[PDB]
């Protein structure tokens, strides 16, 4: 099991391209074993990086020598994990939604939820992962066949544990509110919802068994010691090097070609075979953003005004509960340019209401968010999802 | 019994001094019957005001015709209220209680914990109600102590509800959690849950939005003094109102309000209070002195590092983000407020909290957020109490 005692997470501010390029020099030094949480992008995008203890002085002196400002977001990564492990140690009503679960625990949850709600909920298998694990989607439906549908996925990046944990909560919430809250009942009486809670099962299993900081898939790359592809750079729209890496060791390695990862191709084949997906929402952490296309280019989507207004309503709804502030905009404007990310592809297929979320927080814990924040994160995000779903329903 | 059907809460933005004055001009207008949640202060300080159903048209028209930009924070105040409307083990901490329910709770907690908890009456309110402080102590007499108060402004109901939760928490953790037991083995804790009982009974019986005391003001139709403008530190200087109808009316002399005088007497008679924490809502702020003047406190660096640690601790639980600083820097100039007085008496660890939220609900926070507010606030309180214990 990887440990991280004395590892720090630094947030580096890069004020111009020159400073971006200096941080890219650090990234190129594989011996430092750096783990970028938010990689070099453009000037003014903060660069968040986990630095192993023996690399800390070298990194700090480098940044200081070049006048590049940084702050220490996390002083001791292992303290957060030990805490996480510590608070980690029947029916869906007695399931603990306020802790983090393993892949087996989540998959057991899926079967319990189906067993308890056979007229609403079914489980679909859309593929098997690189390592052979089944990939499962929950389908919530009141009838029809291939009704217009909302697709939601969480955990495409395995280390973003609050997203799988929110997915589990959303699945339970849907079953609680169907037949009970009329406004939500109205959504499901017309639309199906598909929910993929563990979108990268191999990386997820790997975050529990081996390396809590694992992001990518677990595919092997011929003649490289580095494993895995960033599934959020592996989609066939805008694929390439302006916003992803051809280096197998990169956190944003895009693979050899689009849809090389079965976890991505399974969703592509599903969506195309279904043919009537009307909203597609892909959920990540962290940064508190709600985004619409495009990531790969600056040209607005033709539906930009409508999607921007809907984004504004959705973050206002989210903020209603706890005041959590999300910014919104195209991917390229709100966060950075990225090549081959999911909703560029889904929008290109005709799914107008294509959105991607980056949930809590804004870097103090990053993806090591305390379990105690699972439910608040899930509750607020559900209000944003309801906004998108109501719009999908009433304003197609 | 007030209802608020169709009342809105507006958040008014003021860019410069001239604009502040224009808003301050409709603060003067009794007929509008406005209720400022966050009054006119300096420029760049949002003004939050509940404007009544018959007055909404009138004030919307006033603002626009003067170019003051504003946003509508709360659309139907009633909706947030209709939403609202044995032992300490089975007491419901996730709901708001009445005065008598809280006073009954005080007796139940004392009865269940007779060697740790005692009730003390420090005075009576203007209307004659007893004013009670719970003392948590493991012995001695006038050991160094921490003072916490909630509810000095009656409408800030999450504070009294949190105070009830803290009382129970102290009884649960004492003798079980060593870090907290270390606090009470050296220091006493005084906790005043309902610091303004008349105003509290009034928020239940007549008017949910009541803030002040219920004292009658000689030669005025208006009732009550702002107990957090009535302390003898900067009394009557910029940062309070001399208008008896104002939310921030300072009264005729410092300590005119028996609810404030009773605390002042207690503190002076005790002489060993080492930390004093006065809790309010809303705004998500943790502040130290001064509110009445810009001069920093001699202890500013220490207090500011302590505040940073406390807000970091608080945020860990549910992500709630608090800003911190002197009152004057972090919110606005305010005169005659509690911690300027307590700090002037040598009480180094003088802090005032503003709890959830930052305006969606204001003081009409849903009962489902009581326990999360109280839990996260308790982490910040532990930070201050550890510091009082270990670094006098
Ligand atoms: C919309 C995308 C491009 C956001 C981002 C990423 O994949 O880099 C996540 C924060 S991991
Ligand atoms: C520190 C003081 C000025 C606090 C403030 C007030 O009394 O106005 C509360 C937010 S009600
Ligand atoms: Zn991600
Ligand atoms: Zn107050
Ligand atoms: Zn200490």
């Amino acid at each position: 099991k990887e440990d991280f005692v004395g590892h720090q997470v630094l947030r580096i501010s890069v004020a111009d391209e020159a400073q971006v390029q200096k941080v890219k020099e650090l990234e190129d030094l594989e011996h430092l074993q750096l783990d970028f949480w938010r990689g070099p992008a453009h000037p003014g995008s903060p660069i968040d990086v986990r630095v192993p203890f023996p690399s800390i002085q070298a990194v700090k002196i480098f940044l200081e020598s070049h006048g590049i400002s940084y702050e220490t977001m996390i002083e001791d990564v292992q303290s957060l994990l030990d805490e996480e492990q510590e608070q980690m140690f029947r029916s869906t009503d007695t399931f603990n939604y306020a802790t983090y679960h393993t892949l087996e625990e989540i998959y057991d949850f899926l079967d319990l939820l189906v067993a308890e709600n056979p007229h609403l909920v079914s489980k679909i298998q859309i593929g098997n992962t690189y390592e052979g694990r089944p990939i499962y989607v929950l389908k919530f439906s009141t009838g029809g066949s291939k009704r217009p549908a909302i697709w939601i996925d969480t955990g495409i990046h395995s280390r973003e544990w609050v997203t799988q944990a929110s997915g589990v909560w959303f699945a339970k919430k849907i079953t609680q509110d169907y037949g009970q809250d009329a406004a939500f009942t109205a959504i499901l009486d017309t639309l199906d919802i598909f929910l993929e809670i563990v979108t990268n099962p191999d990386g997820f299993a790997f975050t529990h068994s081996t390396n809590r900081m694992w992001r990518k898939t677990r595919s092997h790359t011929a003649g490289s010691l580095c494993i895995g592809v960033d599934p959020n750079r592996n989609w066939d729209a805008g694929f390439g090097l302006s916003g992803a890496s051809s280096n197998p060791c990169s956190e944003t390695y895009h693979g050899k070609f689009a849809n090389s990862e079965v976890e991505v191709k399974s969703i592509v084949d599903f969506v195309k075979d279904h043919g009537n997906i009307k909203a597609f929402i892909s959920i990540h952490s962290y940064s508190q953003l709600l985004m619409y296309p495009y990531g790969y280019k600056t040209e607005p989507v033709p539906d930009q005004d409508e999607l921007d207004q809907l984004s504004k309503a959705a973050v206002t709804a989210l903020a209603s509960l706890y005041g959590t502030k999300f910014n919104y905009g195209s991917i390229i404007k709100a966060i950075y340019q990225a090549s081959g990310s999911t909703i560029d592809w889904t929008y290109s297929q005709g799914i107008k209401y294509s959105f991607t979320f980056e949930l809590r927080d804004t870097g103090r814990y990053g993806f090591l968010l305390p379990a105690s924040q699972i439910i608040p994160t899930a509750k607020e995000t559900w209000l944003a999802l309801l906004t998108i779903m109501e719009h999908t329903l009433n304003h197609p």
